[PDB]
DNA sequence: TTTTTTTTTTTTTTTTTTTTTTTTTTTTTTTTCCTTTTTTTTTTTTTTTT
């Protein structure tokens, strides 16, 4: 009952992963969106126990449309409480594969530590974590959440040029929103919001990312 | 004679409990009662004595 539930999650997580990168605009193949069970059954196997497939072998690697050399790291930790240790792995093997970007799907949580380690190792490579509860659900998906688009400089430049806006007089989106944290988003973007509506069909909001 | 391995000691968070603090619809009309009080010190008065 452990391999098969084990199995099932990790597809599930593996799908959502993807779903993620495609929606970052990182260059996903179609069938890897529509990968079923039985197609990750065949190709990583069934038994995570006798590590078919392991932990570290569901290392994604994915790159970006417009630049080829941007390209996210996903990691598959086993370890439930992460320190360290893997983390200096990780960021070692960064550096030597020279890719920014990175996600740590972790299973129950980091260390303190961990975290300020991510936070001070920020502003040269991206670091970014998941607890594996939260990857179980494509939040986007929901129907209460509508529909999310990053906008580049150029579009918020547009945008506070026609409206007059001042940045700090937008509305604002927490760092910390799953959304956000869906997204990738950093301080400072402009996340713009397209919702239906029942009064005028739909309606397009714009949040600051603080 | 140096390296690993155990122990120690901070270090930062967590989590629960306790404490604190602030709040409690709008307007209007009549009476009643109180707006000191006993204690201590000071000053004047009255009676008594030589």
């Amino acid at each position: 009952m452990d391999d098969e539930a084990e199995t099932y999650k990790l597809w599930r997580i593996r799908k959502t992963i993807m779903q993620l990168s495609h929606d970052r605009g990182y260059l996903v193949t179609q069938d890897e969106l529509d990968q079923t069970l039985e197609q990750f059954k065949e190709m990583f196997g069934d038994k995570p126990s006798e590590k078919r497939p392991a932990r570290s072998d569901l290392i994604v690697l994915v790159a970006h449309n417009d630049d080829p050399t941007d390209q996210m790291f996903v990691f598959f930790p086993e370890e439930p409480k992460i320190g360290i240790k893997t983390i200096k792995t990780y960021c070692t093997r960064m550096q030597e594969e020279n890719i920014h970007r990175a996600i740590v799907v972790v299973q129950g949580g980091m260390t303190p530590s961990a975290k300020q380690s991510l936070v001070d190792m920020a502003p040269k490579y991206i670091l970014e974590q998941f607890l594996e509860s939260e990857l179980l659900i494509n939040i986007t998906e929901h129907e209460l959440v509508p529909e999310h688009v990053v906008m580049t400089v150029e579009e918020k430049q547009e945008l506070l040029s026609r409206y007059k806006l001042k940045e700090n007089m937008l509305m604002r989106i927490q760092a910390g929103d799953p959304v956000a944290r869906y997204f990738g988003l950093k301080r400072g973007q402009v996340v713009k919001i397209i919702r239906s509506s029942e009064t005028a069909g739909r309606y397009i909001s714009y949040r600051l990312v603080c």
